[PDB]
């Protein structure tokens, strides 16, 4: 018997989200193409692209072929395109997801969670619209702190109760999640008044700010709890392609037999943050709610920027894409080694840290102080150094934090050495 | 005494919108630049742009200088940028708004509505976030039908009561608005339980689908009603730069002594729809709520696409921008003349229409039929022609509509002649 549980997606969709109806720009593109080519439509609502002033583009690529938009491709790049993304980018990304994650839901019926993808204007846009789709005021949601400050700022106005799940150097601790969920009975998920959690959100690789990643065994245990208590998992994975380990841990999407995982991927850290391109992968009924919200907001991701990325990826193939990933990992892993060496030299005895598993941040706990912000934004700024106090990564940002987040994306080894010399002095003269 | 009334912006901001707090990507950009240049920050959260694969760009321009992104500019184009837009585009657009509209609010205190601008990922994103900022379920809002289908689809899930204001060939009819508002007393606006309308929304030039535009005298009367009953005006003006008249009618923004107008502009019809660039202009406290929502969603408009537009506009200057506008008007006005000639020839006696004042649509009322959709999507599609039934432009899209929207953005005169021959035959053989 094929594995996986029946889902009722209506439990995870607000009344406003369910009320949305389709609003594409001129759906006649289907009735015209299949019909006669001599079919004259005065029914469309597209501006004439011959008026647009940019005419051709040439974009050079390191380790890839030059990208050229000739006259006709430029007119396409400068015109509206489908809400979920251009078809050639969607098709390539779907094949990538199948290669990397082989999701169980690929061939499910739509109504029981068939895998669907949506290109978004950055991954964070997809996450925001997912949160907005699900959360009514008073709903309970689960996540591990410290968390990305932007996620916390997105959730705050929605009025949900954020329930912290304990975490350590291997991510969320399943025993903590199990203990929290024992507040409910599993059947309470079928009774709205009981207010069982709607979802668990986590960054499973290279959490910002901690650098920690989940293990495979913990992901399996967490997934089983999500099935038992019938909550969704929001897998926000922007550092998926920045793991230092040779082998990537299987994702929640890869084990999602039920159709309860919404995954966010991004090329923001590896290909371009400024182009505003990410993508959601998840069950069709939930992805459809996000698409409909896009249709009345941004309409679509930039057609031009999608064509840039799509042409890059098609020429690279999976091989060239993974080779690029491996160059970027190599660079960040060397930066990681450099910042750890500077910490070993100058901060030993004064602070403690875990080795980042992925991403671009080192999370430093200063010993013998209750709050860092004293010796950073008032003392380190006078000595020529700035690192980020940890307070902003908690729901309660006023509580004291002895943590600093240090970035290793760009500093040279010399800059890291100086920076940690200064920090060591500050810690010393503050004890 | 300087003209304009005290505003209380809290009356137009939902609890969720007011709850938002600032969430920029690493605000340390200010403490670093003014500080010493030898200040080492490990506090930022930017990915290293040297990893990104695109290295230079060359973009040709008709009637303008070729745009070049060299190595350093490309790294900027591929990186995160500020939520409200890049500074050089904001500054140029602010000067444009001052030139075109000379808004009264330029030098007001922030708290009483100082003019502020936000570049958005298309104008519709700004409008969506404005609607979301204002509307609680059950709130009353005012607009004229027929209206852009996307606006209606955006408002539907928010649960507002849409109150139709009568409109004719000169836009909203002020006597209708006055009669509707007589349901309330002006002081009811200071009593939430009375549920006075929160805003009036309109497309004042070249309404989609009608082609009609407001007159100056009506705008003044409408503005006075907005002051008297204390509602905002949402001026959605994507065809502002596509007016066929030599002189543009003054905008609501140009008369906004109170700070009660939120204006949406777009370059989607004139420079590029696919680049997803528009902008809001409005009172600082309201624009700030939109920016904060952007900060947790799209983060910013594509940096690359903003640099393309900004470099185009700076090289053109106001003179080159207006010259481009005038070429585009010339083209669309000729298309307008062509579709009117085809209507004169083939549809006279069978339909009636008003001459479009702006934009790219002709709105045709078929005589002697209650609903068109019979003779379009089941009869015209077999004869090689498609035009858009008017039903989608009303809140009640199931009510019969004898109207068709015909686009003149692209068809040749020959295609228009054929299309209207067919439509004339269909009307004839359906009576």
């Amino acid at each position: 018997h094929h594995h996986h549980h029946h889902m009722n997606y209506a439990r995870f969709i607000t009344a406003a989200s369910a009320a949305r109806n389709p609003s594409p720009i001129r759906t006649m593109t289907d009735i015209l193409s299949r019909g006669p080519k001599s079919m004259i439509s005065l029914a469309g609502g597209l501006p004439n692209p011959n008026m647009f002033p940019f005419k051709t583009a040439v974009i050079t690529v390191e380790n890839g072929k030059t990208i050229q938009f000739g006259e006709e491709m430029m007119k396409r790049a400068l015109q509206y395109s489908p809400s979920a993304g251009i078809p050639e980018l969607l098709s390539w990304l779907k094949q990538l997801q199948i290669k990397l994650h082989n999701p169980p839901t690929i061939h499910y019926p739509p109504s029981q969670g068939q895998m669907d993808l949506c290109v978004t204007s950055g991954s964070q846009q997809g996450l925001c619209k997912v949160f907005e789709m699900i959360i009514n005021p008073g709903d309970n949601v689960l996540l591990d702190e410290p968390a990305y400050s932007g996620t916390l700022q997105s959730l705050h106005p929605l009025g949900c109760n954020i329930i912290n799940v304990a975490s350590d150097e291997s991510g969320i601790v399943p025993d903590s999640l199990r203990d929290i969920l024992s507040r409910w009975k599993p059947e309470d998920a079928k009774n709205p008044q009981k207010n069982t959690p709607k979802f668990l959100y986590t960054v499973p690789n290279g959490n910002n700010p901690t650098g920690n990643s989940l293990t495979s065994e913990r992901k399996k245990e967490i997934y089983e709890l999500a099935r038992k208590y019938d909550f969704l998992i929001i897998e926000d994975d922007p550092y998926y392609f920045l793991q230092f380990n040779k082998f990537r841990v299987p994702t929640f999407l890869s084990m999602d037999v039920d159709g309860r995982v919404i995954r966010a991927d991004s090329f923001s850290k590896i290909i371009s943050s400024g182009l505003r391109i990410g993508f959601l992968t998840g069950p069709k009924p939930l992805i459809e709610r996000v698409i409909l919200h896009i249709q009345v907001s941004t309409l679509h991701p930039s057609t031009f920027n999608q064509l840039m990325i799509s042409q890059l990826l098609h020429e690279w193939g999976e091989e060239g894409f993974m080779a690029h990933v491996d160059r970027v990992i190599d660079f960040y892993s060397n930066q990681k080694d450099a910042i750890l060496a500077a910490a070993d030299k100058w901060l030993t005895g004064l602070a403690e840290w875990h080795v980042p598993a992925a991403g671009m941040f080192l999370w430093i706990k200063v010993k013998g102080i209750n709050d860092v912000k004293e010796l950073i934004e008032e003392k380190a700024v006078k000595m020529g150094v700035l690192m980020l106090p940890g307070n902003a990564f908690y729901v309660d940002s006023s509580a004291p934090s002895p943590y600093l987040r240090a970035s290793f994306s760009s500093a040279s080894p010399e800059q890291m050495d100086v920076a940690f010399q200064v920090l060591a002095q500050l810690i010393k003269e503050s004890l």
